[PDB]
């Protein structure tokens, strides 16, 4: 209805504001964009479901998440995805998996100080009703 779609269109105003958030921040670069095979080509073979903060972004101006947890479904993506990428003890893959904990971390505490517990709940019971 027309309440729904309101309520739909204040959750992707609000999924947006937390996208930019997480790709201004330094940390993150690594995860702004997606993966460009001809710089880690043994990327394609290893990653099967890829995922980053740009591709994030086109989710929600399409549509595609009716509730928080089916955003933080591709952030916890990106994570764990750089983590089967970045598998080993060396300090480059150590670098990356500690950013890529950090990302998730910092989505999650966003959106438990941010979001109201109802608006997310209503959310759900829209999306079940569909
Ligand atoms: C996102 C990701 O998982 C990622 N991981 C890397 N790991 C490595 O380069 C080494 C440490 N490990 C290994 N090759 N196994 S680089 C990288 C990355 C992907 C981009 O699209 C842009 C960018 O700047 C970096
Ligand atoms: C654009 C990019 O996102 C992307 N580009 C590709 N091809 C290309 O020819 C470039 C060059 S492959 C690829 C990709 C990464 C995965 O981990 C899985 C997968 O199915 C596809």
């Amino acid at each position: 209805s027309m309440q729904e779609e309101d309520t739909f269109r204040e959750l992707r105003i609000f999924l947006r504001n937390v996208t930019h958030r997480l790709a201004i921040d330094k940390r993150f670069r690594v995860f702004t964009k997606p993966v460009d095979p001809d710089e880690v080509p043994d990327y394609v073979t290893v990653i099967k479901q890829p995922m980053d903060l740009s591709s994030v972004i086109s989710k929600i101006d399409l549509h595609k998440y009716l509730t928080v947890k089916d955003y933080l479904r591709d952030i916890d993506l990106i994570c764990s995805n750089a983590l089967e990428y970045n598998p080993d003890r060396d300090p480059g893959d150590r670098l990356i998996r500690h950013r890529a904990c950090a990302l998730r971390d910092t989505a999650y505490a966003i959106i438990k100080e941010e979001l109201d517990e109802d608006f997310e709940q209503l959310c759900e019971e829209i999306q079940e009703s569909r």
